């Protein structure tokens, strides 16, 4: 499947808010082949990126869902196909976007032709970088609803689940010792997030 013409250049629209000179954070849930949730952030103009998308891997999406995002599939099933392709295309050239663990945000850019994306990582450690952790839910939490699964880590010890856009938003906070000022809005519209089908009428 994929974007239609008249939702890349809308897609191609919201990306102008973006400042390509300004602290950009990127994270995503799932492995790099086969992402589910993708966020980005700008702490500065509070503007953030945020979508998901159906896993190709169902095997490798449960256990991912165990000890990590604990996403049920079927929430899933209703995204936009392509967007994360759409997104990857859409964003400035030559910009330069900062993450905790560089690696699989490197696959991932690459994978989608965007070698010119610079990448700093920043090594935090497993325990440092979710210090802000329950800060960050607390004030941020009708943002995404998507993690509904029990997440535990083998030695089995029930941790919160790991999301894509909070993830940012607490990395950020480690390393500017707390949240920032910035109320977030959202520079994607819910129209192109979710391929939303149309309801039946009540006559
Ligand atoms: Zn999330």
């Amino acid at each position: 499947a994929g974007l239609t013409y008249s939702q890349l250049m809308t897609l191609k629209d919201a990306m102008l808010q973006l400042d390509p000179n300004a602290k950009t954070w990127m994270d995503i849930e799932g492995r790099p082949e086969d992402p589910v949730e993708i966020a980005l952030y700008q702490p500065s103009s509070g503007c953030y990126i945020h979508f998901f998308r159906e896993p190709t891997d169902l095997k490798q999406f449960k256990q991912d869902a165990k000890y990590s995002h604990g996403i049920d599939v079927t929430d899933l099933f209703a995204t936009q196909p392509g967007l994360t392709s759409a997104v990857i295309d859409a964003l400035p050239r030559n910009m330069v976007i900062t993450c905790q663990g560089s690696d699989d945000i490197r696959k991932l850019l690459e994978s989608q032709g965007r070698k010119d994306i610079k990448l700093i990582d920043i090594a935090l450690s497993k325990t440092d970088s979710r210090k802000y952790e329950n800060a960050v839910w607390d004030q941020y939490k009708d943002l995404c609803h998507m993690h509904t699964g029990v997440v535990v880590e083998k030695k089995k010890e029930e941790i919160t689940p790991h999301c894509a856009l909070m993830d940012c938003i607490m990395f950020d906070a480690a390393v500017s010792g707390g949240l920032n000022t910035s109320v977030l809005r959202a520079v994607l519209p819910r129209d192109m997030v979710f391929r939303t089908s149309t309801p039946r009428v009540v006559l």
